[PDB]
């Protein structure tokens, strides 16, 4: 073509109304019973979509309430943009294929950009992969004590339940639910808030002070299934243990979301790294 | 007429004003003490007035904070159209008109919109139905042990006592009260929230996650006088029960609606199918 | 049934997400080009597409922003519930079977709840009729000196522009647009304000004060196709023209309606009442 | 009675309600037709109504949009108390009974509330003034380039058409309006802006700076019916003419509102001071 | 002076300043030490010091955040203007000179503003009272478990320490504080909630629902000093007891007025009626 | 004093009431009719009356909304400290005692705080200048041709007229009105907009985009008695005549300012630096 | 330089940049790990802060979330100007250079705002000293048992975590904090409400209600290293301690500000007056 004296084909309006229509009915009539929903489009939610979803035969929704994925990974701290990942978490950007520059303890991505953009490129590539942005999970499918779902909306109702008549949910039924919900926000931990509020946990202390050191480890050791059906990542875990809270550092995000990546690999009875079986 | 030449016969502006007040005010003074007062115009609250009306000796003022009565039963979920109520309750629709897709378990109203207005235009058609709409009911009348009625206002008054010189409320006393306020909103679960703060009852734990299958029969179930004067029906029983919610289907509010009703007529000493006097 | 002892039939939430999903995602195929769109459910549009949808052969979409239909026809004035309907408006109110108490130049509908209600079953229950609540018409679809369509989308979206990431809107084709909005909120006037800023029409001078008698003959007058493919109804014709306003009463609604669904059956083709042909 | 051991008399809640409508009923009855409605109930509405009233034979609305009447009465600069009146108004205190501390050119009333209190005292306890209060004017009823009342709402509504469904106006008719409706706020110079709006005057350029000795002289000498039906007085004079303003002094807010209660009584062609027949 | 051909005496801006602040200022001094602080001028607060100040010889301030006093006594129930006062109270309506029309148990002044105003005209008017409007009560001065006066503040900057750098507030020392701040609003029931939150009084389980007969008697036998030098009257009575409410009815709000005043006397030694010295 | 065992002497809240109240109500007296109005205390408008009060005949005060003085000039640009100063107004510095790092053609003060904290520490300490902060110029006083100071008011009423009844100004004269308002915030400009609104000049073009070289020149040069007794400096001389602006840069706006502050010295009659007669 | 004919030396806009970059970035590297963070530029922070750095050997960060420094000591009580001091804290006004009008318990600064500027100045001045603002401390750096400084972002940032999409802080490492956050505002005591909400302390009952004499003696005494690694001045005592406050008087802010300077150069080993080694 030429840039200079440029035509497109012709098109009629109707017909790209219909292909996305078409196109989007039937995602959510596939994922209406999804083998694995994940709560979070964040480092530690992509972190885990990705780690699931290399198995080719598991079926991953990602339900993010904004409009764009990446949750906090799209700066370091205090608007800057370098992104430090502490060792061993450069193995994990190795994978991936996302460049640093290598120091003695970690390394540190360009810009966190380049690592969400990088990392979701590649994920959403993949045919057994999902993406329902601007969709809040509200709260959860419960049924005797297990988690078997969630409960959605598009997010900008799921935020206005107060300014216009009642506007009921969707469901979506799931084999695991891996939450990654941050603490941010007032979707923040949306999760394990409503774990408490239905009394099948008992505390969320919330996230404690900083220390990097005890942090980034403690994530990882308590990342797991929480309750029958429930996975917990990222920051959400440090809410409700009480674990302190990180900062701008991003390898416990990425090493907490492949964890949970496993462990629903392991629920699901697939092969996986909990149980040595991958 | 003749649309291509038409006009109207001749009007005053005062007489337009003068009919509106003499029979508002005409009416208010009528339902200033009535048999019984539902609260809410959702699918429960007309669900309920629907069955009660069906008495002419009864007296039903209906009182909907909302400019529109309805609540949540004008969509689906997600913004979708589609109803579904799960059978038996399709024979309700059968008596209140309503057409349907039947499934094996369950029939789809084409619009919740459709369910909603027939059954309104059938319920407002009746003598003995007041609907006093952009009304709240702010609290309760309570003598001694017993509901005795409602706290009314202008429901933007009710919602703006933090911008104005204070605004007193008007007073409906009633027999029997139908406490229909649902959960969502700022005016969500308005009765019972108001027995908790009174302290009629002990608790309101709000609605667990969603499970349809023990949520619409519980709904039903726990559908009662609560406390002398005052039944409560439609989601505001999960929220004062800790029940489980049931999201996008609607069976469970048709029903305890119905069921609320004929305790409302058990309660007025009336013939009633909570007795088998019907 | 047994209210004592009741059971609902089972079900499974993924049955619920699937057919709202496969039942709305069908309508938005059949309706992504159409015959006629009526853009706005108030008393005007409700009325216009009543009186389409009477030919069978007819598609009609009605786009409505607000989750609850009907627009400023829940009420009459100051919040009172008396609807006044000016002779010989009267005999529409007939043939949609609505009661009212006849005086000598109007009759009064003891709530314009229930003339609402009433033509909304009535014309819902039609198969030709689908109706999309809670979504806007954001702009209009122009192509050459014509009027097309309509670009939609989540009346929400349409409200939050400024606090999200950009959200595209939809499109829907039609042979005519019936444009009802009213003047009110912050969608009144849609249509009229987008033939302004886009230069197909020259002034909207805003209704001009109150004067029943020269405004209700006036806004039916007036009522008519304004450009190629759109036809403009109710108060939303005040506005362009810089009729009087009326207030509350309601005849011109209807009346402007009738002759709006009139007009588009003529712009079809097809016998109207404008041509005398019907 | 004994403050010590202090019983009322038995009420029942349904009498008060019962009561108030009644009474509120037949205020509104009476007044949907009315010879004078003024439009707000500061120092210049309250002082046009105290002047008209003194005629038994005259009706008097006033429709004031705030719960509390007085405008900006309440209070001197600043929110300091004094009042100062230049004379020759003191002699317009004298008459309605409020003392001052007297000063050569001026006086000073020791709180602007106890001018406002006291002359609307004596002013409400007339048989032929009623007060709506919280009810705004909206709009003006214009036939044939007459101004014929008003179009009012509780003013919380008329605040909030943005905000709920559609709530019609009611419609007041008046022989002569007096707009009073000073320049503050979001409802200030509202019968001004609508007469540009309308066409019905050309300008409304607003208040010019302040200037005390210019500006009070002027306010009283352009207080006028500025068209058939519509006297202006107080601040919104300096609104349509674009006169200075004066600040925190009061005199020409009493004699102008005393001037625009004269020229309605000679519009309803009564003895008046403008004549000389009173 | 003439209408026609009017001219105010001349004045210098800088003069109605200075008299403003002169005359702001020597109150702000005298008052920094009262005998009575009263908190909130709505019925019940206008009726303590009414009853006061019919001593000469005390000193009364009254503080109210909003710029018109009157509280909740321009309006009856629902925006109507109709104020119903039980008997007895209708003996204290007979000295303040406000007419009613008089019924077997009640009587009902026609507009709560005709009550509001007189007792404000001619408390006023008093030399021994000094109105403090636009200005809050923050918090109380406490020493030693004693109530020794209140924290004060400009109205506006009470409610805007979020939005600006701090601003202090102020201090006036009293003998006796009498609360009567009402429930409604943002300030409702701050003198009680104050109390509560430094641990002078444990509980304060607000208002129960609504119940004429109970509520008004309970409300004068209630009235009393809480603490030592703070009375406590009117609704933040029920506040304080969980008494409760009466709503569209004000004889309470007069006679517990009526009673605290007394209970002021008392508390500074003087002739009372709680005593039987008066 | 001993930190380890410290006690205060003792006070009473009433001699701190009074004392504050005295010296602010004796200051506004003293003010009220005054030589120079400052209106503004951003880096202009501190530089204009640090110049002016140099001489100590001359009476200035300074007019700021904010509680903080300071304006723009606590920080220098995206939140740094830096404040960059063009040669040759580092001889300003010189003479406020102002340290900086000098460049070639430019200086650095380390943090634009220790500018604004130096030049106001000297300014105020000075007997003959008063700062009235959290008060905002509204509006001008204007007789005939004439600028004659300002209106005044508390800034937290001048932003809240939507939210309370009304709440007159107060009034200072003044022979010079330095208005150094900025462009930025909803105060901005406030003086050249009033000249505009009132018919004084023609127009307000607004700031145009950023070119350093030529605007801090530009701003300098402009710098005027724009109308009789009115004097315009810093960035509101861009507003009034669409000069481009400087962004983070200082120089231009100590020289306007002091310029400003020889022209009001000039206006006043006394030696100045425009005529060389300082 | 001629005011009459100005022209500065040539910039570019890089230039500015640059500067105002590598000097921010710099200060930022620096103070990255530092002696001693003060949390909070009110008074009593600033009095801290002065304290400390009277020793050359001691790095101190400032940490102020608002644009402008100095707290709630711009203004004294109700938006007046007068600063009380008790004594001895008039000592501390000498050493500073603050004038003074002397009475026999206390003195009088004529304006707060001369104190804030003043100290400023002489703080801002030394090398060892940076003021980081417009930076909020939104949480603090907690590793075992002992506070190790705070974690930072742009105050905006810090106030606009529901509007964005995630943005991270950054962290500063100190040897000490010293919390000066005061009570009032949304960031109102951040440091001892973080204390409680990980677990360290216990309660934050709040201030008590006024009481001067008991109030200034007690926030002296009870300045402390609460836990380690972290003292707490300013009125930040009072809300952990449950002090009662003081209002408008500024010598304990002072004060407790110089006690804690002295308590953290005694933390860090260094010659203080709390040891008599100073
Ligand atoms: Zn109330
Ligand atoms: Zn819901
Ligand atoms: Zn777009
Ligand atoms: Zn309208
Ligand atoms: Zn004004
Ligand atoms: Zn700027
Ligand atoms: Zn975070
Ligand atoms: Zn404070």
């Amino acid at each position: 073509y030429d840039l200079n004296a440029f035509t497109f084909d012709p098109i009629k309006e109707s017909i790209v109304s219909r292909e996305m229509t078409r196109r989007y009915m039937t995602d959510m009539i596939t994922y209406a019973e999804t083998d694995v929903v994940v709560v979070g489009a964040g480092s530690a939610g992509l972190s885990a979509a990705y780690e699931i979803s290399k198995n080719p035969n598991v079926q991953v929704a990602i339900i993010e309430q904004s409009v764009s994925p990446g949750g906090g990974a799209w700066l370091g701290g205090q608007l800057f943009s370098a992104m430090i990942v502490r060792k061993p978490a450069h193995l994990f950007l190795d994978e991936i294929g996302v460049a640093y520059d290598e120091q003695d303890t970690y390394v540190v991505v360009k810009h966190a950009a380049l690592f969400t953009s990088t990392i979701m490129s590649k994920l959403l590539a993949r045919p057994n992969v999902k993406l329902f942005n601007a969709v809040a999970a509200e709260d959860l499918i419960v049924k005797g004590n297990r988690v078997g779902g969630v409960v959605t909306n598009w997010a900008l109702v799921a935020q206005n339940h107060h300014t216009q008549s009642c506007m009921d949910p969707n469901v979506m039924e799931a084999k695991i639910v891996v939450s990654s919900c941050g603490h941010d926000g007032p979707f923040g931990a949306t999760g394990v808030k409503r774990l408490k509020s239905i009394g099948m946990i008992d505390h969320v202390p919330g996230m404690k002070a900083l220390d990097m050191n005890t942090a980034e480890d403690a994530i990882v050791r308590l990342t797991r299934e929480v309750v029958p059906g429930m996975i917990v990542t990222g920051m959400e875990v440090a809410e409700i243990d009480g674990a302190p809270r990180m900062g701008p550092t991003f390898g416990a995000m990425m090493i907490s979301g492949q964890k949970a990546g496993q462990l629903a690999l392991k629920a699901l009875g697939l092969p996986n790294a909990i149980d040595g079986t991958l």
